[PDB]
């Protein structure tokens, strides 16, 4: 009770372990926008080699409560480790400021970008379907990592997701509210959970089988959106989803966050799938 707690990942102290000389880094084109830039980071890994790094930074007009919550981030990516399907904390600056987050760099950009450039290429260098399979169990792997961290993502989407070399994809995160892949629990009652993320990774399987199209077209967020995802309206199956990956989906969805799968349970269904290929 009092004696055993649980040990909050930002307020333990920033490791200096991470801490990297910000003269080494030269700034190159902007990758998004808060704004996170591409970079070179000269001595990062090995002391004699360049190496291609993204970086976050606050918007320099950023008030106090912001730049504490980027250190919050790092925190929280320090406490995560490494882990193949995010993308891996590499470095920080943080003596004097502004806070400088340094991760890896992923050549390809966002997942969901990347597929409507492959939307023509697509065939079940060419993007095919056991690729589309691959992308679900890795997303679902990192989740899964996150999960047993006790870490919820809370904007888990395909534009969250990024591709880079030999097919591997990495969880990131680049008030308004992302109402379309949001759980009703969310929705209605600000709720997020291991399961309302879960509900996200079923919006991202739709997203990722049908090449990148936005969820629920046709359906702008309006009063009549809300009423009918209460009422339990639910997409339908994409156009190159398997039968078996859409029954996730629909599981995902489940109005009941209890009879929602976890994602401990989705990535060994989705391990039988690719063993029986
Ligand atoms: C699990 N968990 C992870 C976090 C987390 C991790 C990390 C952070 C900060 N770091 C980053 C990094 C990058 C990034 C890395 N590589 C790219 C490459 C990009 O595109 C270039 C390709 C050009 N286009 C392609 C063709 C046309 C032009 C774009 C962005 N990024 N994006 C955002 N934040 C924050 C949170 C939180 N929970
Ligand atoms: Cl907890």
């Amino acid at each position: 009770g009092n004696n055993y707690s649980y040990i909050d990942p930002t307020q333990l102290p920033y490791d200096h372990k991470w801490e990297f000389p910000r003269n080494r880094l030269s700034f190159g084109k902007t990758l998004g926008a808060g704004k996170v830039v591409e970079a070179t980071a000269q001595g990062l890994i090995k002391s004699d080699a360049a190496m291609t790094v993204a970086v976050k930074m606050l918007k320099p007009s950023a008030h106090s409560t912001e730049r504490e919550a980027l250190m919050s981030e790092l925190k929280v990516l320090s406490y995560l480790g490494n882990h193949e399907n995010i993308v891996n904390l590499l470095g920080a600056c943080t003596h004097g400021g502004p806070t400088l987050v340094i991760t890896e760099y992923c050549c390809y950009g966002d997942l969901l970008n990347f597929l409507r450039r492959k939307r023509d290429e697509f065939v079940p260098d060419f993007l095919t379907l056991e690729h589309l399979l691959s992308f679900s169990y890795q997303v679902a792997k990192g989740m899964a990592f996150l999960a047993s961290k006790n870490c919820i993502h809370r904007d888990l989407a395909a534009r969250n997701i990024l591709l880079t070399h030999g097919n591997i994809t990495k969880i990131c995160d680049f008030a308004r509210l992302p109402v379309k892949w949001m759980a009703p629990e969310s929705i209605f009652n600000s709720v997020y959970t291991f399961e309302s993320d879960v509900w996200s990774y079923g919006i991202f399987l739709w997203e990722l089988f049908s090449l990148g199209s936005s969820p629920y077209p046709g359906m702008p967020v309006d009063s009549k959106f809300y009423k009918m995802i209460k009422e339990g309206f639910r997409m339908s199956s994409p156009e190159y989803a398997p039968a078996e990956m859409y029954d996730i989906m629909k599981t995902c969805w489940d109005a009941d966050p209890d009879k929602r799968p976890t994602f401990k349970q989705i990535v060994q269904d989705i391990e039988k799938q690719i063993s029986e290929s």
